């Protein structure tokens, strides 16, 4: 009903969402399926507060997030279909002169870099909606 902050075991709540901080070497598409199979999707980020929460729990060696140049025209969009209403790109990113670097990762600093999708990273972040306590 009113309060939406219930998360499944091993997921961390932040506002109306649950986040899973995944570990293990995976290319972007593998991380995408690892999230799907846990009933989540690679994370989408919509505010500086959500980014600050992610930065605090983010792996120091980089993590895949759910942003990708899906339409192959240079427009990076969230795989969950949510609005691109916030960005935390590292300065000068994304570059127009980086053909094939269609996937996005988050650095230890929390800043985003585009990357080749077949790059193997040690971390990945899933999100899903929190469920609600009945009033």
């Amino acid at each position: 009903g009113f309060v939406c902050n219930t998360c499944p075991e091993k997921w961390i709540n932040f506002q109306r969402k649950c986040y899973y901080f995944g570990k293990g070497t995976k290319q972007w598409v593998h991380a995408r399926y690892a999230c799907d199979d846990m009933e989540g999707q690679l994370v989408s980020i919509h505010s500086p507060e959500e980014q600050d929460f992610l930065t605090k729990h983010a792996s120091h060696t980089g993590s895949w997030i759910g942003l990708r140049n899906l339409d192959l025209k240079g427009e990076f969009i969230w795989v969950d279909g949510s609005h691109v209403d916030y960005s935390n790109w590292a300065p000068g990113e994304p570059t127009s002169r980086s053909q094939g670097e269609d996937c996005v990762m988050m650095r230890g600093s929390g800043r985003w870099n585009d990357a080749f999708c077949d790059r193997k990273l040690g971390a990945w972040v899933c999100d899903r909606l929190a469920t609600c306590t009945p009033p």
